[PDB]
Formats: structure tokens, sequence, C-alpha cells
């Protein structure tokens, strides 16, 4: 899985490939979708299966009900239940949560991880190579929020074995 | 085992080999049914141990009765127990559901899978098998459904250890 | 440990050696008991430890009483039970259920499994060679039940280090 | 540890070293009594530490308590108990049970071991020493049981290195 | 693998599967033939692949031929130079050779096991069960060799998922 | 890896991809050639690296060159060196070998398979996928030796995450 | 197996079971000799596989040529040659040596034992039992050296399941 | 870590290293005090962290609180309670208790000891080694038990790389 | 380590870190230098400790000695000789050879990879992240190869604990 | 096993305990004699088997003769070939070795150990706990190095479950 | 064990603990040199055994010989050496080479560490600790080499449970 995200100017992208793999050996699936909107301002994308990924998300939209606006907050009381729960340990998943002004990345660790300021976050078994990838275009005048992801997650998934080049896009301005 | 489902047109069928191996080394039964008829619309195979697959089978149904139309829906929600209730993540399966509108396969890893554009889903140490085999005729005109499976699985239980040469056979049609 | 049923005819036998074995090594007993009449119709043969097997064989009494014809059904119940209960599934053991109609082995992986047309089910490290035999003779005109299942764990015995040459018969009608 | 019994005649003996071991290299106490007379008809030996044995002896004397003569019965109870509850289940230990008409081995495994007719039964890493030169005397002229124990334990503690020289005694009648 | 001989009266018979079973898994091919003849008088047959095998009957008959009528001795020669050589004990491989008079097997253990008055020798993951159908059979009347060893094959091979229903046979007399 | 041949009438193919992976996570190469022409009449197709296969591919070559046209002889003669050399059995690899009359597979553990009257061959993570897809296409009309090979590719470089969807492509007549 | 020499007066006794198990599981021949007469002075018996024992019989043989009187430098010659030399300590056997004078035990990890004042020397799985029940009998008057080694032998093989009930038995005088 | 008690006379001592050890690796802190005095009559010493050690400590003053001049008693009472309770068994330490008539030494395998007619006790690392050397000077003239106590540990601190030099005394009369 | 070598136009660079770790936990170099000018047209840099590296490199001098325009040839010969020489396989490295016309990657598994079109070949811990940075950028504008691999390194030294941010730097142009 | 040389005044003494124990579980013997005298100023005592010790011995006796009066020179010379040598290095024994003027230890990791200023050196699973003892006896006046070597021989002993109490003693003056 | 080497200025130190640990739990000698003057102007520090280190030290002085004044050459030559020959790598080993000019640190990985500007260089399990210390204290005034060295060692030393708190020291100039 590649999950990448990018913020430049008022601009945030989330794309993720669409690559399931079983046995970390067979693709099952070559069209599934994993990325979430879960309200018009929030959308999410996921690492890890689709039960497990749903389970954590359904806690995040509990934490964003009880948080408002705080999605940070929401974020960092998600991974502490996650953490201490003892059915949630049980679950394989990693996130990234964005709104236009936040993006943050959760893991099973307990790692609650906001971007640098050149706005990039990454998952997956292929996400540090996007991050790399996408770190090098980010200051290059001319390359957009959107055209930077997309460049990186060619490059990423052409790499990871375990991501593939269809690709779904979720955007955010304010 | 090998179960293999394959819509083409307006038939769908479901398929499963009839052998339970001990060990990993030993047949105990050459002659198990897989496949069960859980009500007029909706047929099911399984991969595991009777207790396994029934346990889950009962839990589905539960989900079922509580989405009546969104097979979907149900199946997720079953993912989701199954992954998250400690009794059910000691049990061992795989599932295929099949409607003559949607074919599901759920594993214990909590993925919820779809077929791709073919109309092809299988599990089981043999369904890769199948599954490849059917694919390289799911496009050639004049082979229905129905023949397009049995060849399919004589091929993939001929190669599988694991799977025999007698099969049950599901029909749907809408 | 050697438990073997035979049905041949209107005559069901049921065997087992009396061995008791500790840390794969050494015969700690020679006459132990493994088969149980738990009513006038029914026995029951098991491989694993006293404790284990009596627990198990008590669930599967509340389950026979629950469903009183239908032994099938009760060794399905029995096996959804041990599954999914934390406590039962810390037992280490397999059965043979007998009745004058029905045969079922039921083991911890939670197979319930039916003989085949040759009337031949058979557990323990000695089983499978059991069973062998057995076949070999379940077809030879003027060899019935009995004598088949004592030849056949003369020979099974002889061949399986964890199992005795004493054996307990059980025999039914209908 | 060697904890040894053997019945001849309207006599029973147990006998048990005094060695506690740890890590499997120290002799920590060599004068520990491993012996415990619960009541007039009755008297126990273990392998295991004192406080797993004593907890274990402790749920014997409920079961003992709840079926008055039926030492048999009583030890099976025990075993059913041992092997189904959690906290028990993480205790380590074996016993042997001894009243004039009876003896009982219980083990960890579910094991309930009554003795062949030589009347012999021995836990513990030299027990099984104990009992072979036991056997060996069991049957002969000048031999009570006593005398067979003594014998039997010399030569089984001179071989195991986790039992010493120094033995405790119960007797029993009828 | 299922190699099975068979000696009753002046006959002597030689069967094997077919089947060759990759990453105990995947059957690679369904008609590969598991025995040789070495000479008019003797014919071999192996469980281990190709390579293995044939470089262990090469060595074989270098013995065979340096111990023209003790066909022991030759395979006792041979198990020894297997056991103390460092190339050949990275092979992996057991062999039955029978002449009219003789059958041994040879395992990379170093054992070298000739039948019971029984005439049965069997090797494999399916040999034993075969060796108790054969076992079954070998005193009962209307069952010459072949017949028994053509029963036990189908017996064996049906149970063992390493072995296939195909089989080449070899007769021997004197 | 995947590695396919197919020979149907007087054609025969010989298919490989290109990707190279390390630690089984990343595509280092896309565009590596995985067949060699050794002569006008023979083409090898290798799973495995660089230097393991051609370090093979090397002494395949004198094997070939002391067995003219029985490249059967040499396939099985070059598997008997694979396997008792200390050097090449440290190598990781597996082989086909094609030419007009013949198709052989070697690998590491020593099998020499031939195909079924099929003419399929395959090896490499992909390999039993390719076979499954062109043993469903073997017989059917309209599709020749290339077509099925290039069929069954595309499929089983789809599933295994370890091929990808280049493919190089030698064709033999006689 | 059980091997046991048991030394009384002017008599020396070499006993050894015949059973030959695989993979510590199944009995593959009952009636193996696992004695050898070296000379008419001295006698071996061994645990370990057929060809291991044999080649470190040679050895020991080589070793009782260069040290003709000296039976104890010869074990302790054949040791260590034994332990230094790479191609023998891949042997995995036991053995045991008689003259009418002495007795040594040798094995793999370099021991060379000689008995205590009571005679008794043993090895194999069996072993420690039996020399349990000897060392019971060996001061009882009236019980010569073959009636202890028999009755200790019937004790040991009856609880190890490695060992069976049919003995070789050699005798030496002086 | 070493605490050692020594009994002479009317006297009984109790010492301590005081050495924090993280990853068996590096002295995190050299002046840590392993002693407790609970009451004027009772101290007692750890090995353990201080939380594990300070946690078991409470548990024993409820158990002394319970059985007032019983020490003995509340030793094994506590030991009871820590092999039962799933909190407690995931502690590690060891304790030793004393007062001016009794020691106790209480493990997290359930072992309760006391000292044998030499009065010493030992736990921790060093703990054998302290006792040996205690045992060297027990019965010699011109030792009190603080001075063997204190040249016991220079010998068994100088040795355990888990002790240090720097030590506590807790002395008690009657 | 990383080592990135980015072939751009008529120019080519080669760049590594400078940062040894030992215990993949701790810097014991911050200024070692990684790459070798073995003659005016040829440079190399490794990945592995200097022994390894070194004693690699003498050989592939040999090779390209022995074949003097033939870069490619010489690289696979040293990959043969790596992997088939016992004492080069103790050896632990990789290697990156650069000329002007030609770039080779070759490691300890036998791979030997040349580039894709974009030129651009990376090794060690970080070398995919530097990869990933570098072809986001080797078709873009302003961007020399130089350039480029300095930014990719900054961005891949930044990512990898086990590069640092200080680098070497050949360059080669014909 | 214990073996402990004290040197005190002009005496050195070295001890060794006699049981020889297998599978760390099991005596085999109780009189052996781990000491010996290699010419009238040397003495060595043995951890380990017979067969290793003394092809130990033998090497230390050729560099001993290499070295005339350098006793230091000759262990350090022996322990470099031990540690270089592959059969040697297969060996696992440690030595004590004495003259009236030097004690050197030496194991099979390297170390040549000689003692501190109070002449104490020991070697086996009781070793350190003779050393202990020894160490708190050795500055008593009026103990002698024999009545210091036996008292801690007594004390060591009766702690390792893996020696015993018999000994055998060997003394040097100048 | 804790080697440490400081230059500042004209002078360089070297220093080593002098503690033996056994078994990673005990001391078995506190006073042992872990430092050689090999010459004049060449001292060496080692963690290792005795055995181990020297005849690394032997090998060294061979390379000195070889290349006089070129100790890095010479250091370099020795690791080469030192990988790819079979018996050294059983080695285990690490060294620290000085002169007046020139400061080595060679392990058994191959890597050759000479020091960063600060002049410091150390290993063994307290290397590091004596290193961090050691640079805090470089650039001090006031603080020579050697006041620098005490002082890291008696940090490190007091840190590391595996290096105790006796020093060696050499001192060298130019
Ligand atoms: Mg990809
Ligand atoms: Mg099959
Ligand atoms: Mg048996
Ligand atoms: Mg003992
Ligand atoms: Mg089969
Ligand atoms: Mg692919
Ligand atoms: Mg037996
Ligand atoms: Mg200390
Ligand atoms: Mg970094
Ligand atoms: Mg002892
Ligand atoms: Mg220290």
């Amino acid at each position: 899985t590649t999950i990448l995200s990018v913020r430049k100017g008022d601009t945030v992208v989330l794309l993720g490939d669409r690559q399931v793999t079983l046995g970390e050996r067979i693709v099952a699936k070559s069209s599934a979708c994993k990325l979430r909107r879960i309200n018009d301002d929030v959308v999410i994308g996921f690492a890890g299966s689709t039960a497990d990924a749903i389970s954590l998300m359904e806690k995040l939209e509990n934490k964003i009900g009880e948080f408002p606006n705080q999605l940070t907050r929401a974020a960092v009381e998600l991974a502490k239940e996650w953490r201490t729960d003892r059915a949630l340990r049980r679950l394989e998943a990693s996130l990234i949560v964005c709104s236009a002004e936040e993006t943050l990345e959760i893991d099973g660790q307990g790692n609650v991880i906001t971007p640098e300021a050149d706005g990039i976050v990454a998952i997956g078994s292929g996400g540090t190579f996007a991050k790399a990838a996408a770190r090098a275009l980010i200051d290059v005048d001319g390359y957009d929020a959107e055209k930077i992801a997309r460049k990186a997650m060619r490059i990423a998934t052409d790499i990871d074995v375990f991501s593939n080049e269809h690709w779904d896009v979720e955007v955010l301005e304010h």
C-alpha cells in the first residue's frame, strides 16, 4: 500500500493505490478504494484490511464528534484508545487523516505524526518512497500539490511490489 | 480447499471441492460438502473446518437479517465483528458469499473482496490456481459460467494437493 | 492412541487401545479404558487425557440431550461450542461417537467427519494405520465388522509406538 | 523430585525425596517435605513448588469433601477443574494421592492414572526410575512394600540429579 | 510418495506412485516413474528427487558390482558410504531394492530394513498406510502379491496427499 | 519471476518476465532479460539472481556438450552435480531448458520435470499461476502456443507481485 | 532402544531389543538384531542406525587390533577419533563393548563409561530404566546375571515406547 | 542482586547490595536500597524492580496482618496468591523475609524456602555465591553473623557482575 | 549507507555518505570515504565494511584487467566468483561501478543490475529513498546530474538513520 | 563438575568430583576420575567428556614438551591452537593445569586465566561455588590448602546437582 | 571490556580495564591485562579472549613486518585476511592499534576505523560510554590525554557491568 498526502499552498491532496495483497504474495484485488470521505471537511486513507481500517475509522468518528473542531485532539484520543483497548490492539492498520488545515498520521504503535513544513505525510509499504519523491518536488515552482502527488505515486508504486498504478484522489481547499 | 465463483452474463456459479485434510498430510474425508444454501437468493462456500465455518455462517445470517437487501454491508459488518470479537478471532476460515447480484469474499484478516469486472472470486489453497484458469477462459465466447468453472476446478484441484476432483455446484440467475 | 470404528451390515463396532503415554516417551499405564457408554444407544471413544476427554464428553451429553436423535447435529453443536469457548479450547482431544445409525469424529480443529460409504472412522496417532488396514478388509465377504476391527487394531497398534495390543470393544446393532 | 508409592498386601507406602532445585541447576534446600497428611485416611505427595502444590491440594480437599469415599471421583473432578480453570492451569505440579484402598496420580496434562496390578505409581523427574526398580522387586520374596520403596528410592535418587537421598515416608493399612 | 513391495509365495512385486510435489503444496508432475530396473534380477524404487535418488542408485550399482550376489551386503556398504560421505549426506532419499530372494529398504538415517515374515516393505509419505493395508491382506484367500499391492496402493494413495493414483509395477519370480 | 514454456504442435515458446526484486519488497529493475539462447537449438529461462543462474547455465552447457543430443540426460547430469557439489548447492535458482523436441525444468531440490502431454512447464513465484492459465487454453481452438503463453503471462504476472508485465519471448520449431 | 549388560560372578550378559523406529513414531522393524560378536572374546551392542553403528564398530575393530588385550585403551582411542574426525561426528550411536573381563560404554559426546562395582551398564532410550531395575536385583542372591537382565529388560521395554519385548542375548565367562 | 541472610546464635542479619541494572548491561543506580523494615520485628529484602518488589511487599504485609505471629503461614499465603493471581504473576521478584525467629525465601515459582540448620538463605544473581561463602564460615571461630555476611557479600558481589560493593544491613535479636 | 549514481546527458556522478554504524545502533565514524577511483575511467562505491568491500574491489580489478573494455563482463565474472567462492561468500557488501559509458550494481545475492533509461542506480539502507527522489527530478528542467544527486542524497540521508549528511562525490564525462 | 585448585604457602592442591552426567539429567557414573598426572611436576583437571579432555591433554603435552619450563607459554600455545583448529573447536572442555609454581585455567572460549593473589582457580558447573567458599577461608590462619579445598568442595558439590561428594586429590610442593 | 585511546597534542594513551567475564555473568579474573606492547612504537589493546586476541595480534605482526612503516596498510591487510580466512573468522575480538602517529580500530565485521579529529577511539561493551565521556573533555584546556582517559574510564567502567575499575595504561609520544 501507498497512501500519500501533500499540502502545498491552499490545496491538500490525498492519494492511495488500489492493490490488495494476500500472503504477501498475490494480488487479490487491483481496484480497492483505500480513501474515505468521513464528512465534507475530512478525508482519510488507510493501510490494512477493510475491517480493521473501518473499525478504526468508526472510533475516529466518535472522537471527531466528541471534539468537533480539534482534529489533532481527536487523533490523539483515538491513538490512546487504540493502544489501551484489548480488541483494537489486535487490529493492524495505519491511517492518514486530512482536513484543509491539518494532516495526521496515526499508527498501531501509537505514533501521531504531523508533517514537517513541507506538508508531506505518507504510510504503507510504499509510503516512504512516495515521501522521498514528493520531497524532491515540493519546492519546485510550478508543481502544485496534485502534480507532486501523482508523480510521487508513480515512482513509489513502481518500486513497491505491494502497491499498484491505479490511484484514488481526494482534494481539499479552505 | 478450492472454492471458486464465476459470474458471466446472467449466471453465477459457485463450486467447491470435497477434500478434508488433517495435519496437512492426510485425507480424512473425500466427500465433504463446502457449500451452503442460506436462503433462496444466497449461497456460501467455505474454506476451514466445519465448526469454524458454520459459526461464521451463523453470524453472517444475523447480519444478513439485520441488513435485508444489502449483502455488501452485511459482509462488512460480519468482517468487523470477526476481527474485534475475541472468540471469533480464534477461528480460521474464509468465505465466499453469492447472490445473483453480488459476490464477496471475506477472510480472517478482515479483507472483503469483490471481483473485478471478470466476475471471478476464489479462496482456499487452490483458489488462486482456479482463478488464473478461469481468467483465461472468461472472455472466450461459447464458454458459459459453469463450463468455465468446471474446467478451472479440474485444473486447480489437479495442482493443489489439498483439494480433490469431486465438486459441488450451486447456480443462481435473476 | 488408536480408536477405530467399523460399520458393516447391521453391526458397528468401536475399539480402543489402552496405553497412556507421557512426554511422548514412557508408558504410564497399559490398561486404561478409552471408551464410554453414554447411554444404551451411544458409545464414545477418545484420544487425549482423561480430564480433557471427560469434560468434552459431558458437553456432548448436553448436546445429545438437547437434540435427542440428531446425533450429527449434537456433534456439530459440540464442535461449535468447543471452538468458541475459551476454557474448552485449552483442551486437547479427539472423539469418535457411535450409534447404530451414525458415526462421527470430532477434533479440536473443529472438523466433524462422517465416514465414507465404507463405514470406517478412526482417530489417534495410530488411527490412520487402522483405517488403512480396515479399508483393505471392508469389502472382503466373510469378514464382519468385529473381525475387521480386531485385525486392523493388531496391525495399527503394532506400528504405532503410542498404542498397545490390549483393546476394549463396544458393539451396537438396531 | 521423586515421589513413589507402593502397595503390597495390606500396606501402602508413599515416599518422597527432599531436594528443592532452582533453575534446574542448584539445590536451594535439601530437607523439604513433599508429603502431606490430609486426613487420617489420605496422604498426598507432590512434585512442583510449595505454593502450586498446596493450591491444588486445597482444591483436592474440596473435591474429597464433596465425594466422601470416592477418592477416584474426587481426583477426576480435580483434574477437570484443573484443566478448565485459567488460574489453575498456570500451575505446574503432579500429585499422588493415597488411601489404604486406592492410589491415583494426577498431572497437569489431565491424566489420572491408577496403578497396574503391581500397585506401583510414581512421579517427578526420578519417578520412572523408581518405578522400574520397584517393579523389579514387587514380586520378590522377602520384600514388603516399605522395603521395596526404600530400595527403589535409593536407586532412583542416585540416578536423578534432581532428587536427593533423604526421604519422607507415610504408611497406610486398613 | 508411496513405494510398496510385497513378497508372497514365489512372486515379489514393487509398486510406486507417479506424483512429484514441490514446496509440499503443488503437483509439478503426475506421471513420474519412481522405479528402475538395474539388471534382470534387481529393481529399485525411490522416494526423493530425481537427482538425489539417481546419485544413490549409481552408488548402489557400484556396491552391487563389488558384491555380486550379496544384495544385503551391498545395501549395507551403500548405507555406510552414504552416512560417512559429505556430498551424499546432503542428499535426501529412501530406497527399496528387490531381488527375487531379498528386499531391503535403505534410508538417509542409515537404517537398512528387511521385511518381517509377511514380506512387506514400504517407504515415502504414504508407505506406512500401504504397509498397514498390505498387512491386512497378506494372509487372506484370493490375494496374490500383485493383488495385495494394488489394493494397498489405492488405499494408501487415497489417504496421502503426496501420492497419486497412477502406479508403476515391477514383478520378479525365481 | 514467471518463466513459462508452452509446446503446441510444432512450436514451442519460452517466455519470461523482467522484474528483479530485492528483499522480497522492492523492484530494483523492470527490464531484466531472464532468457538466454545457448545455441541455435536450445533456449533457457531462469528464476534466481544473475550470477546464480549464469553459473548454472554454464554447467548446463558443459553437460550439453558432453551429451550432444540427449538434452534430458544433460539436465539430469546437471541436477546430480548441482546437488552434490558444495559451491553449487549454495546457489538458488530454477531453470527451464527448451529445444524443439524437449522441455525440462530443473530446480535446487534436484527435481527434473518434463511436461505432461499438454506441453506446459513453468517456474518462479508466478509459474504455477501461468501453468494453470495455460492449461485452460491448451486444448482450445484459435490458440497457438504463443497466444496461449502471452495470455497466461498476463494473468500470472497480474497476480504475482514478484513478476511484471514486460516479457521476453523465444520460439523454436523443427 | 534398550541395550543392557550385567556382570555378576563369572558371567556377563549383553541383551538388546529388536525394535527399529522411524520419525520417533512408527515401528519399521520388530526383529532387528542390535548385538554383534566381533570375535570369540568380544561382543558389542548398539543404539543408532545400522550404518552408523557398523561404521563405528569397524573403527573399534581397528583399534582393538592395534591394542590387542587392552580393551579400555581401544575404546578410548575410538572415542578420541570419533570426536575429532569430521565424518564420524556426523554419526549418531552409542555402543556397549563386553569381554569377560571388561565392559565399556561409549557415546557420541565422547564419554567412556565403565560400570560401578555392580557390573551394570546400559544405553538407549530405555537403558536407564533397565539399569534401575537391574540395580534393584543385582545383590539379591539366587538371581544370576541372565535372570537379572531378562527381568530388567521386560520392565524397561514395557516402559520405553521405543523398545520392544523381543531380545537378543549374548553371554561370556572366563 | 545479592540479598543474603545469616542467622547465628541469637543474631540474624540481612544484607543487600545497591546496584540496579538495566538491559542486563548497564548500572543505572549504584545506591538503591533493597531492604525494608516492615515493622519492629520484621525486615525484608528483594531482588527485582522497585515496583514489582513493593507490590509484593504490600501483599505480604496484608498477609502478615491477617496472620499476626505466624510468619511462615503469611509467606505461604502470599506465595499462593502470587502464583494464582494473573496480575501478580506478571511480576518478577524474589523476597527474603526475616524475623528474629524465622527466615523465609519466596520466589515467583512459588517456592517457600527456609534455611538448613546453618541459618543461611540467599537470593538474586549473586545469592548462591554468597551462600557458598557464608556456608564456609558459618561454623568457624571468630565469625559472628554480621562478620560472616560481610565477608560473604564481598566475595559474592566481586563475582556477580550484577551486584556491587555497597551494602545495606539490617540486624535482629530476641 | 547511501550510494547513489545518476547519469544525465554526458555526465555521471557517484555519491556516497560517510557514516559507519556498528551493531545497527551507534555511529563509530562520521567521515569514512565509501568511493574509490580504480583508474581514470572507473569509480566505485560500496556499502559494507572496509575489509569486505576492498577484498571485492580487488577481485573486481582482476576481472577488469582480464576483460579490458568490457566492464559489464567483468562485473558478471566478479559476481559469479563471489557467489561460488567459499571465502568471498562470507563477505557482505554491495558495489556500484561507474564508467562514463556504463553503471552496474552488484550485490551479495548475485544480482547485477544496470539502470533503466533514467540512468539511476543506488545501494545501501538509504539507496532506495535516494533513487525515488532522483527519479522525481531526472526529467526536470534546471537539474543536471550533480544537482539531482545532491538533492536526492539530502532527502535519502535525512530519512535513513544509517546514513549521514556528509557526502563524497565523483564525476565522469567522455 | 567441580574442579578446584587452591595454592596456600608452599602447597597447591587440585581436587575434582567424580560424577558423570548425561542429558543434563542422569548420573551415568559416580566414580570417574577427572584429574591426571602428566609428569612429576604437573597435574591437570578437566570438565568435559573423557575423549574431549584427553585429546586436549595430549595437545597440552605437545606444547609442554615444546616449551619445557614455561607452563604459561605452553597453555597459551594450546589455547591458540584450540581456537584456530577446526577439529579441536568441536571439542567441549575446560582444563586447570597446576605446577608447584603456576596454575592456569584454559577454556574453549580461549581464556587463559591465572588466579588472583589468593591462589584460587576453579571450573565446571560447580566451580564458582567452590571458589566463593575457598575465598572465604583462604586468609583464615590454621586452614591449609587441603583443608580449604575439602571444605569448599563439600559446599560446592552440595549445591551443584551436576557434581557429587566423592573427590580425587592431587598435591604439589617445591 | 573497555579499551580507550585518546590522542591529544603529541601524546597518545591507550587504556584498558582488567575484568574477564564468563557466561556474561561472573568475573573469573579481575587483574587481566588487555594491552600488549608489540614493539617500541606500537601498542595494542583487545576485547575478546586471550587466545583469540593473541592469534590476531600475531597475524598483525606479520603484516606490520611486511609493511614496515605503513601501520594503516598493515591493519587493512589484517582485516582482509581476517574476513577471508576460515579459521580466523571463527575468532571473536576487536583491536585498537596505536603508534605515535596513527590509531586504528579493527573488528570482526571488517571495519577499520580511524578517529575523527578529536583523536578518540574505543571498543568493548564499555567503549562507547568511554568515548562519550572523552569527547566531552577533549577540547577542555588543561586536560591532557592521560587525564581525559582516566576520567573517561572511571565513568565508562562504573556504567558497564562487564568492565572493572582497574586499568592498564600505555603512553606514546614522537
Ligand atoms: Mg508496484
Ligand atoms: Mg488435488
Ligand atoms: Mg505399539
Ligand atoms: Mg541425586
Ligand atoms: Mg493422493
Ligand atoms: Mg505483477
Ligand atoms: Mg515398549
Ligand atoms: Mg560485582
Ligand atoms: Mg540520517
Ligand atoms: Mg551435588
Ligand atoms: Mg563495572
